[PDB]
């Protein structure tokens, strides 16, 4: 039964932790200054959907981060028999505990985020609702089955279970990606800029279940510290430049993307 | 103290707990692989839409079932003065619990089944977006005040107070299907379909407060892995067999239900 | 270690926080009778979605505050070093306990019934779905905040930290009402109506984060009673009345939001 405190205090005392944190809560609070500068020459309701779905993203990412880093969702959980960190221990306060430091906070984030990371480019390539309402509710299956799997200390194989089960749902958000919105955007006009977005998200998304299998929640060839950073430099890149990217080149196209 | 791996051992060392989980993820995965494969050849948005929220009910059943049979989901409960399961135990562990395996999970996958099947249902009957809103948040309201209620460990009399306010969200949703879709669908030209799922729907519906009143939550007539069957098998019609039955009517009929969304 | 029955025994034996909250609870029970009486003779779709959006308003209300009520959505929370209300203790289930009776069940209230009044005043307005979009995000995103502050028992300054945030999402809200659906409704022939409804939201509104920082979850001149009544208070009026006087213009200008 730690204490919030303690789990606050063992971040700030871990080099990797403490930075995976605090640099991405930095680079939130610089994104949502650089995007509200950014877009102020938009007009257009439509165009500014767009943009507030995507300013979201580091509104979420900040606020998230910011759990984390006050040791409100972060957990220390006791790994099942056969897992690769059960075994594992952490000084906490003036005691050995038995667990993983666990910062399931990751996956508000990323339940919070990627709807907003689907909206903003469902909208870009034109989709219609159906579609924008498949890849979505999917997405949050993805995540929420993810954190279950995260959260699992009962036995070993059902982490695994929930992870398949949200390979499953990460499979209909890439056909989705990379079939349907493909070719919606060239009825929108927006093909160009979306096979990039679409690239950039695709290979970034794909980063996550890989890292989650090598990492501590899987069989932990990565330490906490390190999975830590591993999922916080895909953050970077998969929400703030991402959403800096698409921003480019919106605030240059208001009218492709209007009506 | 009760820890997750204890209630995982005791679900799977209790003959009615076990196979009521699991025997429903099984159902779920089948009739999500059955339901893909009936669906391909929809083209419609419209038609699509009514087809992915059906979809998604196994989907949300399949992984909320696992909530419960990991352990995820599951809390031991005291029940308060008065109670008629107040002071049970449990053997947990080996040790003795005071306490009642609570499946407070249960409520987690009809909170996210419920609204796909009102959207749905509501497609079907050609609704307006003020029903399809009033349907569903007053929906909602009733799983998670049922969830309260279950939760409540307080009073005895407080636990009741939730389940009459729950049924008071239930009454809006049984109009609504009853009153107002019934209505919409003859002048969508799904009328006799949409008796029949609205029917089916409102019987299998009823069934759920009069289990919880009989069960371990309410009155305990049912002990707990009795609960758990009665529930399990209420989902098994309520969900996949009349999600397979409305794709069938939407694969032989794309064309009625084409349109707009 | 406290129970629930515990804190629902504490709430009921203390003149100040039974009335605080189950004072609420018979209101709501009443506004939704009230307003379901109000609003029988509907009949446009629009004018109807804006009647259940605000009738959701004490559904949310008598369900949010039984929480409350019963100990379900309460916590006894040990403040930080440095947190005016550090050291605190209480005295529940007949013995002294370290820290403050937490009623976080309030954000739930809040979180659950404001975007019910957003969509609703946005309506009335004649907005666009765009800043509709804006002013529900940002408004949950507010409230969830405002509970993490509620919640952080890591260090005081944290605590005052999402207190911020919850702030700058709460001016995109500010800028939102006052200024962009002042605009929007004037054409939607609401502008009278928008005006005073306007007026008594962002004056109500203004209160959440000064009844904050004044209570005991801010530098606690106001005890656990007094925060309860000074939470308990811009409810009543920015819920109940701004639902009643909101259904009261919708029960005579049926014919003007319904559009065509
Ligand atoms: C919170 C609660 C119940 C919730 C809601 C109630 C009662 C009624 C809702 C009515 C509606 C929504 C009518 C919709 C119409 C529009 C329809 C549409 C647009 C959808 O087509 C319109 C024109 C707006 O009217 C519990 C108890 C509430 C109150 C009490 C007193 C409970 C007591 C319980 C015990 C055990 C004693
Ligand atoms: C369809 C869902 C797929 C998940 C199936 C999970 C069932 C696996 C149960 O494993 C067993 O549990 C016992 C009790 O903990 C251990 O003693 C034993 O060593 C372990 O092998
Ligand atoms: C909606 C169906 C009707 C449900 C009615 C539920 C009544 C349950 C009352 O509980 C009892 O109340 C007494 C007085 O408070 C306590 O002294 C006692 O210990 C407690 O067990
Ligand atoms: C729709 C389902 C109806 C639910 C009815 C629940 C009634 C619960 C009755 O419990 C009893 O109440 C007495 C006081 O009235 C207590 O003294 C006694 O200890 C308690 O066991
Ligand atoms: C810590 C969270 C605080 C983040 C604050 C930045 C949110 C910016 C939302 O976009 C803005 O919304 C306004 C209202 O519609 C528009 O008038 C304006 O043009 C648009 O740029
Ligand atoms: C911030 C943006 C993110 C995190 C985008 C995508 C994330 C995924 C595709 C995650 C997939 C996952 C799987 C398939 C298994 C469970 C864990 C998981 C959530 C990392
Ligand atoms: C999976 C589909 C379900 C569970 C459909 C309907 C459920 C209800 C109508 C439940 C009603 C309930 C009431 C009226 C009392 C509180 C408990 C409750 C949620 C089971
Ligand atoms: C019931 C209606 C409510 C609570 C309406 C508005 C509430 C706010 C504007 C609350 C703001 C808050 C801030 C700015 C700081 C954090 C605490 C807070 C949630 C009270």
């Amino acid at each position: 039964e730690v204490t919030q405190r303690e789990l606050f205090e063992f971040v700030l005392n871990d080099p990797l932790l403490a930075s995976s944190l605090y640099i991405n809560i930095a680079l939130a609070g610089l994104s949502i200054l650089l995007f509200v500068f950014m877009t102020r020459g938009l007009d257009d309701p439509r165009a500014k959907l767009i943009a507030v779905s995507t300013i979201l993203v580091p509104v979420v990412s900040i606020a998230s981060y910011t759990g984390l880093a006050s040791g409100l969702t972060i957990s220390v959980l006791e790994m099942p028999a056969g897992h690769f960190a059960e075994g594992s221990s952490v000084m906490l306060g003036g005691e050995e505990v038995d667990g993983v430091v666990t910062m399931w906070g990751r996956y508000l984030t990323w339940a919070l985020s990627t709807p907003m990371i689907l909206l903003a480019l469902g909208l870009l390539a034109g989709s219609n609702a159906t579609k924008l309402f498949t890849a979505i509710t999917f997405d949050i299956a993805m995540c929420v089955t993810g954190l279950a799997a995260a959260l699992t200390t009962s036995s070993h194989l059902m982490r695994w279970f929930w992870y398949a089960i949200s390979c499953a749902c990460f499979i209909v958000v890439l056909y989705i990606l990379l079939v349907e919105w493909a070719q919606d955007a060239k009825a929108a006009g927006t093909a160009d800029i979306f096979s990039t977005l679409k690239l950039l998200t695709v290979v970034m998304w794909l980063g996550y279940p890989i890292v989650w299998a090598l990492g501590v929640e899987g069989v932990a060839v990565l330490p906490v510290g390190y999975t830590s950073w591993a999922y916080s430099a895909l953050d970077i890149v998969a929400k703030y430049i991402f959403a800096f990217l698409l921003l480019n080149y919106l605030t240059s196209n208001e009218g492709v993307v209007s009506g």
